[PDB]
């Protein structure tokens, strides 16, 4: 285990009870440096490792679609951890109260968590630090290169982050040891799920017919399903990925993001397996650029920019340009509700929103298109950011994620982009025209599918 993957969050006085892994972002038993590090600390302290997960109060800010995907994954995780003789505890409430109380009730010796750069995770961490007296570590289990090691700062372009990340892959891209079971064995999620579904139901996304919009069969949740999606991608989709990743009418992406978001599969795992695959040269470079460079620069962005969801984090050239065009008359303005129902005058935009509504995963190419039009048809960049985040986090299975904040900030604010030709309203932000998409893929066919 490379000690550069683990960081101290708070010194303390070690207790003599179990080591507690507060699982949050990496909801898997295999390929999990945070669990592996926790198991190892336990072994040196001659105590078991246990897993705690907090079912937080914020679940009512998203939908059934994410709550069910996540909890059906955790049901499977319970079984897997128990086979390793690792108990798991699911705490209804927010971490400050529930983790601090768990630590005390169970006499935890050491507390470990996984790494998320999101504001809510840091809020949770502050409240836990004030409720405990034992040592508290975090482990980057989501990036191949620990986020605080990849760069010491915000990287303004993929081309400045790329050479730093690739210079560290020889060290950090490595196989995973097997998780050692514990020596000995030291409200069901079903009922939790039902309680939570009851609370969510009034806000469920319904057609006018009251029929639910969401189709829950496009991505089966859990660690075992994630691995099959990974295996089918490498076998059937990787070869064509370079040619087809920008064609939303084709189903040729990996479809791994919902699994990667909740940590039901390790990206380090996916990279290991892609690296060993013999596939079309070009396709592997393209995929690895997305799952290494662009995914891990998103953690870089959220980690070094506390205002990652606000206009103030845009590059100076984009803030200046959007400000210069802030009083340009927009050709249309849409309300949040009009965006949300796909009721604009742009049928490609509406189709993209319909794909989000019905499957919980909008094709990566039309996400770019979709966020850029929110900029073009809202009162201001700040309002555009709020609308894009709202809809992305409400309806994307892979939402509430650094990739999301960074992808929206790329779209609307030019983060990790350069200035392009000056237009009214959108200024020098990269523009993606309708006619452009028409020359790129079969727009009429995409609209047909999602209408
Ligand atoms: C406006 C906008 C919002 C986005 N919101 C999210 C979000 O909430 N959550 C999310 O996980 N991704 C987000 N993305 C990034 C990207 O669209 C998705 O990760 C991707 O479409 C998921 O499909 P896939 O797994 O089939 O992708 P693939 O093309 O197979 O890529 C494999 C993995 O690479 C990573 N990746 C790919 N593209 C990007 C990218 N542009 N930025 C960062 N990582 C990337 C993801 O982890 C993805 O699962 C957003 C992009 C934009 C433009």
């Amino acid at each position: 285990m490379n000690p550069k993957r683990i960081r101290a969050l708070k010194s303390g006085k070690q207790g003599d009870g179990p080591v507690v892994y507060w699982m949050s972002r990496d909801q898997r038993a295999e390929d999990n440096w945070a669990l592996l590090f926790s198991r190892a600390i336990a072994k040196e302290a001659n105590v078991p490792v246990v897993v705690v997960f907090c079912l937080t109060d914020e679940f009512l800010e998203a939908g059934i679609r994410q709550y069910e995907f996540m909890l059906k994954g955790l049901q499977e995780l319970e079984v897997s951890l128990s086979r390793k003789k690792i108990p798991s505890f699911f705490l209804r409430g927010d971490p400050g109260e529930k983790i601090s109380r768990f630590v005390k009730d169970y006499n935890a010796g050491t507390l470990v968590t996984d790494f998320s750069p999101l504001r809510i995770k840091n809020q949770w961490i502050e409240k836990v630090i004030s409720g405990i007296s034992i040592p508290f570590f975090e482990v980057d289990a989501h990036n191949v290169v620990p986020c605080w090691e990849a760069s010491q700062k915000h990287e303004y372009a993929a081309h400045t982050f790329r050479p730093k990340l690739y210079a560290l892959l020889p060290e950090f891209l490595e196989e995973f040891p097997e998780l050692e079971p514990n020596s000995v064995t030291p409200e069901t999620l079903s009922d939790v799920l039902e309680t939570g579904v009851k609370a969510l139901l009034p806000e469920r996304a319904l057609l006018k017919n009251k029929d639910p919009l969401f189709e829950p069969w496009h991505f089966e949740p859990g660690e075992k399903a994630a691995k099959k999606v990974m295996e089918s991608f490498i076998a059937d989709r990787l070869d064509s990925y370079g040619a087809l990743r920008n064609d939303p009418t084709k189903n040729m992406l990996s479809n791994l993001s919902p699994y990667l978001h909740f940590g039901q599969i390790s990206s380090q795992r996916v990279v290991l397996e892609v690296e060993k695959a013999e596939s079309n040269p070009g396709s592997k470079k393209a995929f690895l650029d997305e799952i290494l460079i662009w995914k891990e620069i998103s953690d870089n962005f959220c980690y070094y920019n506390p205002g990652y969801d606000g206009f103030e984090s845009f590059p100076s050239w984009a803030k200046e340009s959007l400000n210069a065009h802030r009083n340009d008359v927009r050709s249309h303005i849409y309300t949040l509700e009009e965006f949300e129902a796909g009721k604009t005058h742009d049928p490609l935009w509406n189709a993209s929103q319909m794909e989000l509504l019905s499957t919980g995963k909008m094709h990566g190419y039309t996400r770019m298109y979709w966020a850029k039009k929110i900029l073009e048809f809202s009162e201001s960049p700040e309002k555009a950011l709020e609308i894009a985040i709202c809809l992305n986090d409400r309806y994307e299975l892979d939402g509430r994620d650094p990739n999301g904040y960074a992808g929206i900030a790329w779209s609307i604010g030019g983060v990790h982009d350069r200035a392009w030709g000056e237009r009214e309203v959108t200024g020098k932000i990269r523009y993606m025209s309708y006619e452009g998409c028409k020359r790129k893929f079969d727009v009429k066919l995409y609209i047909e599918k999602y209408s």
